[PDB]
DNA sequence: GGGGGAAGGATT
DNA sequence: TCACGAATCCTTCCCCC
């Protein structure tokens, strides 16, 4: 297997540079509000000219402006970013039938049907970079290796506007030398957890008794890290099929009033059924988040598919059960659907 | 004890 | 941002043989 990973560079701000080329080479900051329009918002992303002086993703725009008051600040245009992304993903599909779209700016390709060496993989990567630049004026970073994990790590090491191969020998080296915290799927927790078990590299997981790891981080992760460390990881490039689909919305205030909560619950159902599309669930859960941010949840499985009308009627019954069996005030409410037909 | 299943916490 | 709330793992609890 040869896997190629593509990560679009500083994507939202780069799209703004493409739609207004006069911006290129000057600081550009894309602002995100998350529906909270009474303030200045936050930096969604900034181009490298802005990052150079400390304007980085996540900081409040009021703080960014104290650093670069004369940068160009643009509110997010999510629908445009999504459209440009979708067009680029379509360009990538021409290079492989085996593609996994991981996010709005990330895709994996299994290119094993077209190349079986890294020199030609690199050439294919160059062609992809040129094609996306030609057609959409977007620069990207390409990572190439023997599996998804090292392909992503390769792109992380090479961005922006990069291309990097991690060949078989470099994989072996990284298994010994790469900080296990930089492995995809390992957050701040887990990382600290296995640092307390003496594990700092992928190779270290081979000198623990397995159940000790497993006990700390769980069976799935343990198997994951060990298979990486043994250089046996080979997960296919494929469209991920969800096991559940849902939506949980925040109410304007705490409530324990059924009639007050219902419109929110119904909104969650409508949004969920849009997401479901042609998928038909046989199970429904109602999920309540209490004011202290705990979860209370109740599910039902049917021997048949759930119509939207049954989703409405059953969700109220489940919510009624939640209200009867727990005394806490509810702040967020929604539904999750699972057990899909076919 | 443990098969079976649901609640709901934990993690990315 | 795409990592606020979705999706997924998985421990704990509980029924009851
Ligand atoms: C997109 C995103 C990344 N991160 C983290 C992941 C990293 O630690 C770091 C950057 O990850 P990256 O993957 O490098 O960010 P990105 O490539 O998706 O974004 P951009 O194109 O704008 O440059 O920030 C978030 O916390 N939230 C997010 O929404
Ligand atoms: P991981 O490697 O740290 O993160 C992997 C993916 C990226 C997004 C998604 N994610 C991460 C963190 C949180 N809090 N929520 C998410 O959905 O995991
Ligand atoms: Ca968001
Ligand atoms: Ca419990
Ligand atoms: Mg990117
Ligand atoms: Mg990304
Ligand atoms: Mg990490």
């Amino acid at each position: 297997m040869i896997v190629l990973f593509v990560d679009f560079d500083y994507f939202y701000a780069q799209v703004e540079e493409v739609l207004n080329p006069s911006l290129k080479g000057k600081p550009v900051v894309v602002c995100v509000f998350s529906g909270r329009f009474e303030d200045s918002g936050a930096v969604a992303t900034a181009n490298y000219e802005a990052r150079k002086f400390g304007v980085k993703a996540g900081i409040p725009i009021v703080e960014a402006k104290k650093i670069l008051p004369n940068a160009v600040y643009l509110p997010m245009r999510k629908e445009v970013y999504q459209q440009v992304s979708s067009r680029i993903m379509n360009l990538l599909r021409e290079y492989s039938e085996k593609i996994e779209i991981a996010s709005i700016d990330e895709a994996y390709l299994d290119i094993s049907d077209k190349v079986r060496d890294y020199r030609e993989a690199y050439n294919l990567g160059l062609e992809i970079k040129n094609k996306i630049l030609e057609k959409e004026k977007i620069t990207v970073t390409v990572g190439i290796s023997k599996n998804k994990v090292f392909a992503k790590i390769a792109a992380d090491m090479a961005k922006p506007n990069g291309i990097k191969v991690i060949d078989d020998e470099e994989v072996k080296r990284l298994i010994r030398e790469l900080d296990i915290a930089d492995v995809p799927g390992i957050g701040n927790i887990t990382a600290e957890k296995l640092k307390k078990l003496g594990i700092n590299k992928l190779v270290d997981t081979l000198s623990i008794e397995f159940d000790k790891l497993k006990g700390m981080i769980g069976e799935a992760k343990a198997k994951y890290l060990i298979s990486l460390a043994r250089d046996e990881y080979n997960e296919p490039i494929r469209t991920r099929v969800r096991k559940s689909i849902g939506r949980i919305v925040t109410m304007k205030r705490n409530s324990r009033n059924l009639e007050e909560i219902k419109p929110y619950l119904f909104r969650a159902i409508e949004e969920s059924y849009y997401k479901l599309d042609k998928r038909i669930p046989k199970a429904i859960h109602v999920v309540a988040v209490t004011e202290d941010l705990d979860i209370v949840s109740r599910g039902r499985t049917f021997p048949h598919g759930i119509s939207k009308e049954t989703a409405y009627s059953e969700s109220v019954k489940l919510l009624q059960k939640i209200l009867e069996e727990d005394e806490r005030k509810i702040r967020r409410i929604g539904v999750r659907f699972s057990k899909f037909i076919e």
